[PDB]
């Protein structure tokens, strides 16, 4: 079996769901594992869906760019919903080489080693309302390469400073 | 015929060329058309390669995010190499919905309707030296979808203010 790819856009073009709806649906349908790599994560609806997946028992591994991590922390604080308390969620940070902060410029969502959303959509209010973006929904062989990249990234990630 | 995808990383993992080398090689080998969509374009080596392609006769269409366009203009000025003077290069800008500037969060390189580099690598010094990133090299059927998205984006692009 090979690889299948569909494209989604924001604003939508020739597909019924928005990218955000698609992200929420993928997370709702997760059975076992969610692996998320994200540059900036402030979107509350998407966060809620991930918390809720973790309460059904899904293992959630999140890797965030270190330089923007505080924005996710502020968002969890405001929602009164500390990620440290949630037993099925792990959050670690990734950084690039400094000079000026080097960043992890990577994002993707990998659900049940089965389906990947890969593209330019960051999990922020502004990608729902303001920005033009595109993603791929990937299934098949190429998903195993995203799995391997996730593990590679995870190996180079750090416990965030705040956590103890 | 279907679609073929290879992944490249920065830093490199199990491939001989860096992403920047790959970008320069794709542009050097262009025979007819380069279509580029880019959020920020300040890298001088990559610019030089595109200018040089255009002097061999390759048609170059570039679409840049409007809010960062000034960074590309500054770079061309500094290189004493005005894009308005170069007859085989067209540059237009794209923006999102404002509230706060909505942005075109899209980037990709499409050469000869034949090969696409699609991923998180922006054409800046910092992606060569500092940031972690990944791209896909795509050939086959899916390339026709990037072609169609390029034309769609081009249709919604504006002549930059500076140009007259
Ligand atoms: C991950 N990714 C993929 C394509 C384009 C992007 O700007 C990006 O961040």
């Amino acid at each position: 079996g090979g690889t299948h790819i569909d494209l989604l856009f924001h604003p939508p073009r020739a597909h019924l769901l928005t990218i955000k709806e698609t992200i929420r649906k993928m997370i709702k349908e997760a059975r076992k594992v969610i692996a998320l790599v994200m540059d900036i994560f402030t979107d509350v609806d998407i966060f809620k869906e991930i918390v809720e997946a973790s309460t059904r028992g899904v293992s959630v591994y999140i890797l965030l760019d270190e330089s923007n991590f505080n924005h996710f922390l502020n968002m969890t604080e405001k929602q009164g919903c500390s990620v440290q308390r949630l037993r099925n969620i792990r959050v670690r940070t990734v950084k690039g080489q400094d000079y000026f902060h080097g960043k992890m410029e990577q994002k993707f969502l990998l659900v049940d080693c089965q389906k990947v959303m890969y593209g330019s959509y960051s999990y922020m209010w502004s990608f729902e309302k303001a920005h033009l973006s595109m993603v791929q929904i990937i299934t098949g062989q190429l998903v195993e390469s995203f799995d391997e990249e996730f593990r590679t990234l995870y190996a180079r990630s750090c416990v965030p400073s705040s956590f103890a």
